[PDB]
């Protein structure tokens, strides 16, 4: 078969996985097995992924899902390649699209941004004194407006050293650019109310989104004053609550800059279908049955936002 550089649009439910990147199970473990078994790549390209020029656009962490992950690599362009790769993957990892590209196209180098969604039960925004705290809570317009006012403060370029680990106040690598961040109107599925927070950033650091969400959750519920968000830009350390990984879903890898044609419009039905068969059921079912968010929320009352600073740390 002809040898070509391709770009793959893929999706996965990330629950129980330790991340995308091959490392304890990872998405790429399964993807590389499927690529070898389908005959897309020789075995030694599975052993040394550099040999097929492999790149992934988003390093999703432990438990994180994807509706629109993008990888690029060189393959033998076999017949019915998508069907064949998919036949060797579990149902909860799916290759949704393929594009042929110029041989030197490297997806991670060409993408300009990533958008993530964070799907959460709305009682994560319920004020600890003013609102009921369980599944019966319904999000008010006022509280949604407060969430959005707070999330908008993240937009721009900021030093996010307090939103990751092993980076100091003066570290320019801790500066990141957020293009958009907001929370949609809430909706009900399976009799429970959820909302989606969407964040588009040029790039993200370890723990960053989970802590960006965790802080706004903590403030909105009343565990910290709204002033702590501004304070977290400061030089001094703030200990920022980290929300669970379960609700975090990579939605899109952006190629608008490059396109100005990596457009996945034709795959929108496949994306929606996978979200409904695998991502939504896993996240909502896990919230309903195992109460992941509720349990994490129950740990906020003892979170000390100043613990590190108090130890002169």
């Amino acid at each position: 078969p002809p040898k070509r550089k391709i770009v793959l649009l893929m999706a996965y439910s990330g629950k129980g996985y330790h991340g995308m990147q091959r490392n304890f199970k990872t998405i790429e473990d399964d993807l590389v097995s499927a690529l070898v078994r389908s005959g897309c790549i020789p075995e030694n390209h599975g052993e040394d992924m550099r040999k097929m020029s492999f790149q992934r656009c988003a390093r999703t962490d432990k438990g994180v899902s994807a509706a629109g992950q993008v990888v690029s690599l060189k393959v033998w362009l076999i017949d019915d390649i998508l069907e064949k790769i998919n036949s060797h993957l579990p149902s909860h990892i799916r290759i949704l699209g393929l594009k042929r590209v110029t041989g030197g196209f490297n997806s991670k180098n060409r993408c300009d941004a990533r958008t993530y969604c964070y799907l959460l039960p709305t009682f994560a925004f319920a004020h600890k004194d003013r609102d009921v705290q369980d599944e019966t809570y319904r999000l008010s317009a006022e509280t949604l407006q407060q969430v959005n006012r707070l999330l908008a403060c993240y937009k721009g370029t900021h030093n996010f050293h307090n939103f990751t680990s092993q980076k100091g106040p003066q570290d320019p690598s801790a500066c990141r650019y957020i293009l958009e961040m907001y929370c949609e109107e809430p909706f009900v599925r399976e009799g429970l109310e959820f909302a989606v927070i969407r964040v588009k950033g040029q790039s993200f650091m370890m723990h960053q989104i989970r802590k960006m969400v965790g802080l706004v959750v903590a403030i909105v519920k009343g565990y910290a004053p709204e002033s702590v968000l501004e304070r977290s830009w400061g030089t001094e350390k703030v200990d920022v609550p980290k929300a669970p990984g379960l609700g975090l879903v990579l939605e899109r890898v952006h190629f608008e800059k490059y396109n100005q044609p990596l457009d996945w419009a034709q795959e929108e039905g496949k994306v929606a279908a996978f979200k409904e068969e695998h991502i939504y059921p896993t996240i909502i079912g896990t919230e309903r049955d195992e109460r992941s968010m509720a349990q994490w929320l129950s740990t906020l009352p003892i979170h000390n936002f100043s613990a590190t600073a108090l130890t002169a740390g």
